[PDB]
């Protein structure tokens, strides 16, 4: 394999031969270097965000990965160009990451249960960490989780307070926000590429009256996900 060791172990983390698996993500895994700017502030990103609800653990981020699916940067060019993107977290389990990188981030199929959804069948994200990070499904003897950052073009966000079993957007609106108690300090964001990243510190939103914790943003076309980074985490439990 002419492949890095840590890419290595992240194709045989997901499959269960190597190259052949490689080329099935149909996906650019470039490892990013740990003395680089990305790094820098992605690793800031997973320490800041790492939320006092989720407490029984703290991360560490093990290999970096830059991430380029193909033929994704031509879907989203139309969303490119829409203003309001951020750089958000996904988690997922780790078995799913080969149909992941492969098909891409997609919605949850018809038959599903809609129930089970706050803002409708769409596409989850968070600014916090420790948020997304539960979707990994880490277990004490199993601690090592796979996380996306992704390139989401929000738009106008529809800025909710409470869960709405949405289909159709308003028009104008192109995401859904859902508004939560504690945010990343908005003050305290930057910007990486032409993204905003809200790697602020946790702290209070100044929004009273809603039943979240943390914020979750959702968008319901699949072309507005640009996936970009592709963490390996460590979870080490209490
Ligand atoms: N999961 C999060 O990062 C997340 C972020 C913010 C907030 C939340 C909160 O969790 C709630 C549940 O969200 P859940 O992640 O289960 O998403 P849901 O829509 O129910 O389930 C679909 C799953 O299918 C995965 N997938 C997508 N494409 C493919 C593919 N090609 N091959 C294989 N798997 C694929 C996708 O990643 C996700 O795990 C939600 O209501 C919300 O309150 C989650
Ligand atoms: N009225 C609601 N309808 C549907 N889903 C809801 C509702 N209120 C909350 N949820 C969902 O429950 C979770 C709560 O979101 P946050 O307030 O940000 O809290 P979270 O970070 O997910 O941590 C709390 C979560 O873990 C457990 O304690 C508990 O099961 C809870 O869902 C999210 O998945 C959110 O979409």
């Amino acid at each position: 394999s002419k492949l890095p060791k840590p890419v290595q172990d992240l194709i045989k983390m997901i499959f269960g031969p190597i190259d052949v698996n490689y080329e099935k993500l149909k996906t650019d895994i470039k490892v990013v270097d740990r003395d680089s700017e990305e790094a820098e502030i992605i690793r800031k990103y997973v320490k800041n965000t790492h939320a006092t609800t989720h407490n029984a653990y703290d991360l560490e981020v093990i290999d970096i990965f830059k991430i380029e699916r193909e033929g994704e940067c031509q879907r989203y060019k139309p969303f490119k160009q829409l203003h309001n993107r951020r750089l958000l977290w996904h988690g997922s389990r780790t078995t799913n990451f080969a149909g992941i990188l492969s098909q891409g981030l997609r919605i949850a199929p018809p038959e599903a249960p809609v129930t089970g959804y706050m803002f409708g069948k769409g596409i989850y994200f968070a600014d916090m960490v420790s948020k997304s990070a539960n979707y990994c499904h880490t277990s004490q003897g199993d601690p090592i989780g796979l996380i996306l950052l992704g390139e989401v073009a929000l738009g106008n966000m529809y800025e909710l307070k409470h869960a709405s079993h949405i289909s159709k957007l308003p028009k104008g609106k192109h995401s859904v926000k859902g508004l939560g108690k504690t945010t990343p300090d908005p003050s305290a964001n930057i910007s990486l590429d032409g993204v905003d990243v809200p790697l602020g510190t946790g702290i209070s939103s100044g929004v009273n009256d809603t039943s979240l914790l943390y914020n979750e943003y959702i968008v319901y076309d699949i072309a507005q996900v640009n996936l970009k980074y592709l963490l390996k985490l460590k979870f080490n439990f209490k």
